């Protein structure tokens, strides 16, 4: 959840929103450890509860996300019944688990290609024109994270555009992402640098993937 | 229906067939104008009953259709009933108005292309793997025709099995056609030689499209 001035201001200028769930469990092995732990359910629980108590009048506000990269948990089911019940105006998605689980009324992959499949055990990354017609699916499609925008990047994003437009049920995505999370640094002369990942002495880290 | 002798081989030999009623109204304007008139509906009926009566017994005949190129009327809407309820072990297909009408159990298009949509008025040629993920379409797809074969011809054609072998619900097609409707002629030595469309005084006529 963001600061609470956020939904004001797309309120008002007008941006839809997905506002998402304080709930990102990336680090476990496997990815679900803690989601499917019914000891964790009540931790969980208050940090989907209380983002919908408090954010629930705001118009910009036009989909609940149960969280991030937390794999797909019986937990997360629980709380997308809950929100079902207590607020039927929205619609919810979870992209864990595989993007298509029985937790989100959205298929909402991230860095799903246009044409090519990833064919990854237990969760994989179909082509987006694929996903949307595989047997039995009806669901919309509409990437959590798409386009990784990584340095000198967004080669292809045409191809998904022309996607997006050539298919109904492919209603578009979010770009990963809006800002660079380069920290500022002071050299010897007091002159400012953009810093990143391990120029604080922070270890392990990630290096430049902040940006 | 074919020669009855035909589907006694396609038992024997091994090959699935798609047994259709003898009911084409191309020439009509519009497509269905028989075929949406009740007047007609006997003559219709039984160029379909009979063909269910001859072959229903044939391993071979996998799925039944109602025709050809009559557009779509409430003749086959009627028909298609009949079929299902006589004989429940076979899906019923029919292309005409468009070939995802109420009549069939198959998207059965023509000469729908694998990426570029056609979008023709009332009947368009979606692009197939469009057509699969439309808004609450479910059916499988097997195109009816597709990869006119005619003359120096069948470029593209790696394109169709490509897209056949990624999405499960493109269940192939029937390509056309199996064999040229080229008719021997014999000139004044006596040698023979391949005649098309008006070399026999026919007029108006079609020229080679019969190849
Ligand atoms: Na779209
Ligand atoms: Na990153
Ligand atoms: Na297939
Ligand atoms: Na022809």
């Amino acid at each position: 959840p963001n600061h609470p001035l956020w939904y004001t201001l797309c309120d008002r200028y007008g941006l839809y929103v997905v506002d998402e769930a304080n709930i990102e469990t990336h680090g476990m092995v496997p990815m679900n450890r803690l989601t499917d732990d019914p000891r964790w359910l009540p931790a969980m629980s208050e940090r989907v509860t209380r983002m919908v108590q408090r954010d629930r009048n705001h118009p910009s506000v036009i989909i609940w996300s149960l969280g991030n990269e937390s794999g797909h948990g019986a937990n997360h089911d629980a709380l997308y019944r809950w929100i079902k019940s207590v607020d039927p105006s929205r619609p919810v998605q979870y992209e864990g688990g595989g993007a298509d689980t029985t937790a989100t009324d959205i298929i909402c992959p991230m860095y799903a290609r246009v044409d090519e499949d990833q064919p990854f055990p237990a969760v994989p990354k179909w082509s987006i024109k694929k996903w949307l017609s595989l047997p039995g699916e009806t669901r919309p499609l509409i990437l959590c994270e798409y386009a990784h925008a990584m340095g000198n990047s967004l080669g292809g994003f045409a191809k998904y555009w022309q996607a997006f437009r050539q298919y109904p049920r492919l209603q578009g995505g979010f770009v990963w992402d809006w800002v660079d999370q380069s920290l500022i640094k002071y050299d010897e002369n007091g002159n400012p640098w953009s810093a990143y990942g391990g120029d604080f002495g922070d270890t392990p880290n990630d290096r430049q993937f902040c940006m």
